[PDB]
């Protein structure tokens, strides 16, 4: 007649996997409210359903890369089986070249037998607008388009899809195949590591490898972080790791050419303000 | 010396307009498109030249083929695409164009990334698009003098003068864009032979649509939830990027996320289960000026 809302939720073990999230994503609090959030709206139409009031689960990830995406995913599926939405809670994770045949006729049987594997969970298509390439002929993607958005349509119950991807490239692959926006229940943004969490992470990072940045390097750093972030394709820590790779490379050619003499290890473990200035990011990329 | 036409002498325009199955698509519009007489009717007036023209092509008169793609303007979620799948059956059962399919495009399916890489790709798409129609989505994306687009267009546009029965063209997107496109790239205004606009729904209408939303998922609005959606609605659609029906369901979706997290948070029966407060659509950012 009523429901209890916190007795599902601690029932259903929904509050461990969400524990299991904050511990086995480091901290993105921002997506987490939404995965909170969202959580609680899976529950209450559980509850619906259960006072006899069929649903609408697919949903859309859009970001960058290294924002939680897959992590997110695989806890979902957990998460949707454990509030009995899912038969078997298991994620298939796929790109495009698991589902597009490379010889005609050789692509609907791949995208369903994918699909058959999929069956009971969660199927992940990650980068999903490059199954529309009418930029290339003989790509056979329009087909594996349609069997995919058949599914989506009537044989629901026993699937749940997650397109991921750069959203500018989600939201123009929706312009030219609609009738996806009609089926994604949920549009989950999942944006970058603050510029304060970026630089935590460099300072863990050269901590690991035993080296430390000059003050005057740190700010050197702050400033490169906040314009990389503006340029295409941030990867977030790995265009961190990427840049103290960078800098670590120019540090030990700086050490070579300078050939004082002898030197210590504080040289030797030093990041300094020239390493980082170097970049082509500072210039324009 | 002698001239001699064997073209028939009359025609009658209802009997080729009902027999040609036009007719027919004007109807599965009326089906398809959720009530907007001004489009469709402004349609159903292309369509009448287009039955004219090809009556005159049949009485032996048609001199060159007429210009026959368009511009469709407008906000998103105004039945744009829609009516694009209906002008190429149209078109198709008038036999101006070979088959009837329609090739939905954006920028990014015409313009790539490194140098000379353009031409190929655009040739590629225009390709796939012969004896049909091609749907170019805010199509003034591709000229950003500020990044080889600028070659798109000009095949783009050699296509459209040259061989006109194979190919129609159908840019849509935003007026105001597309219009700022055309100034920058004249030519494509000798070439267009319709500007069709397309208009937004009303608040009462677009109010009667999130109210059927509701009733099928079965959620029940408070009083000062019904109060707080309707001006909600005339605040969104002078914000940017308005989507029409579209933008009503994010919202009630949203709204089905702040109901679900209220309750949660502060034993619920169907009703208090089913039902949205004002507080869940007034916490929108669209109050506060965003």
């Amino acid at each position: 007649t009523s429901i209890d809302l916190r007795a599902e939720y601690e029932g259903s073990g929904a509050k461990e996997v969400l524990e299991e999230l904050d511990r086995e994503l480091i901290g993105l609090k921002p997506v987490k409210d939404r995965i909170r959030e969202t959580a609680a709206l899976l529950l209450v139409e559980r509850a619906r359903q259960k006072l006899g009031l069929t649903p609408t689960l697919h949903m859309s990830f859009t970001g960058n890369p290294g924002t939680g995406k897959t992590t997110v995913a695989l806890k979902m599926a957990g998460l949707l089986h454990r509030l009995g939405y899912v038969r078997k809670g298991h994620l298939v994770s796929v790109t495009r070249d698991d589902l597009v045949g490379q010889y005609i006729g050789h692509t609907a049987p791949k995208t369903k037998e994918v699909l058959k594997r999929a069956m009971g969970g969660v199927l992940f298509i990650d980068e999903a607008y490059y199954l529309y390439r009418p930029d290339n002929e003989r790509d056979y993607g329009q087909e594996a388009i349609e069997i995919l958005l058949q599914v989506m349509e009537n044989n629901r119950d026993d699937l749940v899809v997650i397109l991921a991807g750069y959203a500018d490239r989600m939201e123009n692959f929706f312009q030219s195949n609609p009738g996806f926006r009609s089926r994604i229940a949920h549009h989950i943004e999942f944006p970058d590591y603050s510029d304060e969490e970026l630089f935590e992470i460099a300072g863990h990072m050269l901590d690991d490898q035993n080296y430390q940045m000059t003050p005057e390097a740190e700010t050197a750093l702050r400033a490169y972080i906040g314009l990389r972030r503006n340029q295409p394709h941030f990867a977030n820590a790995r265009s961190i790791r990427n840049a103290l790779d960078r800098a670590r490379l120019r540090q030990a050619n700086r050490l070579f050419t300078a050939s004082s003499g002898p030197l210590d290890a504080r040289a030797l473990s030093t990041i300094a303000e020239e390493d980082i200035r170097a970049s082509r990011v500072f210039k324009g990329g």
